[PDB]
């Protein structure tokens, strides 16, 4: 592999170790890591790789850090004239009606951001913004310059143009104040506060991504349903990060012969978390009383307004009765 | 009245619908018989300032007394390889449709160069698609590795970028154009000499001229036979092609049903020549000529080009008042 496959290897190896086993996030768990995921690479190219997040505080052991990562060290204003776009469905192509566009400051953390959800509607377009930032920044300012890159990058900017700072929602961050951090179920819990920071989960080869898959399931295994009742809200909302990465990587068939559903103490999850889970291939509903339950605009069930049917595996005695009709 | 701008979107709209009945080479006769019902407001002052591009700058250039006909390639540019725009679509924590793709492109180029890497969870991790959109004669490869390399440090440096070679890597040259006049037919640029055509965005977002698209498309077909049809080039085809899936993306299920453009013989045909999966705002519909009109369906006893479908029926109560709400 190379320096960047090692970097991250290691910080696979801490979220994985996180799923059993909270972690102070110091120099040591690192050096544990090594042991399993060398750094063959030399020091000098470890100082090219442009990183963040629990990458970079890798890096900077691998060079010499010997302090502990401190809640909100990875601070940033971002720069001002550099914008990142996101994208979900168009005015040219909407997505079931809607498309949505998120415009941020390049390199902001936490991320400054004007969304804007629309939607064609007899015989208009309904609009909603959500300003997502931090506390203390000039909200106002930031919405203006924000929604001026909405109206330069948008296909349709008669829209934009009369969305008011009155009619957006403002979600405001707070930055830490140097915290000392406990990593558990690939999330942050900073010392004193009620809060988590969820990290994203990499596990992108072969050996992480089955071992994430296996880990969460045993760390469920292990607990009882009573366990379960006595989880802090901080504690379930970690478990529910990695769950719900989890069920993304499986399509429907995957998802159920997995098989996490099943186990007692994830029935107590899902009274405490939610039922409905994305998978790669739709949502699902783990419904206590029906079973695996699937989306289905045509489905004859409805679990909070989401129309639903029994999601069914494909047996070949059924698939041969499938019409299979002419071009 | 309108700004500099929302002029130009409505006289753009124009030559795009009247773009719909006939094809029209993109010249100022053009330009001007759409000034008749779409009259520009604005000063000319004011209009020498804007950016525009595409369409909408020849319009401009005609309002500012342009007798020369659009000319394609005449917007060719390299672009500025110091600065570079990034897009995304779907995340690794919130997939669109499953995948999640990236573009990062230079700055200002026309055609864009960019590098788009699309991903999606597998068994065993991550699986990647790269594509290399680009111009004939460019330097591919150190374009890649410079791309590449933004991605990487866009993305926190994800191993499964890094493991992107050259050699996985889609790339797909496009011709800069040699000057040649051009037709605009069914909202697309036949550039005469050329067999390709460049779709153009369509617009028509306003409730006037979605409903005029609405009524255009149905009559362009009404207008042709079915021999008509079965004459048409495949570039032309095409070109239709991208305006019917534009006009049934507008529709939930009922209301692309009541529109009734499926029930066209000169449709059908159209339908046997460009295929009759059409999704539309609410689902996906299937044209078919012996079943009729079906509906997606994942319980669906029917499959057509595997996809599972029912014959498609107008929303009733007593289907609807038997749905079991379910238990929290
Ligand atoms: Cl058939």
């Amino acid at each position: 592999p190379t320096a960047v496959q090692e970097l991250n290897r290691i910080c696979d190896g801490m979220i994985l170790s996180s799923i059993l086993r909270p972690q102070m996030v110091e120099p040591s768990l690192i050096g544990d890591v090594l042991k399993t995921e060398p750094f063959t690479s030399s020091l000098e190219v470890l100082k090219d790789i442009k990183v963040s997040g629990l990458m970079r505080y890798i890096k900077q052991v691998l060079l010499g850090r010997k302090s502990y990562y401190k809640f909100g060290e990875e601070h940033a204003d971002g720069d001002q004239n550099l914008f990142d776009y996101q994208f979900t469905g168009t005015p040219e192509e909407p997505i079931k009606g809607y498309w949505t566009t998120t415009i941020s400051y390049r390199d902001s953390k936490p991320k400054i951001s004007l969304t804007i959800r629309q939607e064609f509607v007899e015989g208009g377009v309904e609009s909603q913004a959500v300003l997502a930032t931090v506390v203390g920044r000039p909200h106002l300012q930031d919405f203006l310059l924000l929604k001026r890159k909405h109206l330069e990058y948008s296909d349709y900017p008669e829209s934009i143009d009369l969305i008011e700072f009155g009619d957006v929602k403002v979600i405001e961050k707070t930055v830490g104040h140097g915290q000392p951090v406990v990593l558990y179920m690939a999330s942050l819990f900073p010392i004193g506060l009620t809060k988590i920071a969820e990290q994203g989960i990499g596990c992108h080869n072969e050996k992480n991504d089955a071992t994430l898959k296996s880990l969460l399931k045993t760390a469920i295994l292990n607990m009882t349903p009573d366990d379960v009742s006595l989880l802090p809200r901080s504690k379930l909302d970690a478990i529910d990060h990695v769950v719900r990465n989890v069920y993304l990587r499986f399509n429907n068939s995957s998802a159920v012969s997995y098989g996490l559903h099943k186990l007692q103490s994830f029935e107590k999850i899902l009274q405490l978390n939610g039922r409905i889970y994305e998978t790669k291939e739709s949502t699902l509903v783990f419904h206590h009383k029906k079973g695996v339950l699937v989306e289905d605009l045509k489905g004859l069930m409805s679990y909070k307004t989401l129309r639903v049917s029994e999601w069914r595996e494909k047996q070949e005695p059924e698939e041969a009765r499938v019409e299979v009709l002419e071009e």
